[PDB]
DNA sequence: TTTGCAGAATCGATTCTGCA
DNA sequence: AATGCAGAATCGATTCTGCA
C-alpha cells in the first residue's frame, strides 16, 4: 500500500512508505562503522559521518 | 559572561550558568514519568505537553 | 513502474530574549 | 543587579521530494 497505518499519510510509492514506516518502528538498517549510531534513512548517516567523524 | 565551549556573550551570569548546561549536558528538569531530562525549563515543559 | 541519489524542507526540540 | 517565568526565535537531525 501507500498509506502510513500509523500517522495516515499518503505516498508516492510503496517504495518510499516502507521507509517511513521505520520511523515509527524504529527500525535502522544503515549502521555506523566508527560508532554504534543507526538511521532509518541514508541521508540521516551520511550527515552524522560529516559531522561527527571529521 | 563569556562562554568557554563557544565563545558566545550572554546578557548575564545567571543565563551564562543556565547556557552552560547545553554543553556539560547537566539536565537538572527531569520528567517525572520517563527518563528524559532537560537543561531549561521550557524543553521540559514542551516535552509534557506532547507526550505526557 | 520501481528503485535510488542528493540535498532542501520540515518541525520537534532546544536556546534566546522580552519583560517582571 | 540578579533571578525567573513564558513564549518567540532558532537549530539541526531527520523526513520528503525533484529528478533520474
Ligand atoms: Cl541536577
Ligand atoms: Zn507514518
Ligand atoms: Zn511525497
Ligand atoms: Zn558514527
Ligand atoms: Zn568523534
Ligand atoms: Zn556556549
Ligand atoms: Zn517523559
Ligand atoms: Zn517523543
Ligand atoms: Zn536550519
Amino acid at each position: 500500500s501507500r498509506e502510513c497505518s500509523y500517522c495516515g499519510k499518503f505516498f508516492r510509492s510503496n517504495y518510499y512508505l516502507n521507509i517511513h514506516l521505520r520511523t515509527h518502528t524504529g527500525e535502522k538498517p544503515y549502521k555506523c562503522e566508527f560508532c554504534e549510531y543507526a538511521a532509518a534513512q541514508k541521508t540521516s548517516l551520511r550527515y552524522h559521518l560529516e559531522r561527527h567523524h571529521k
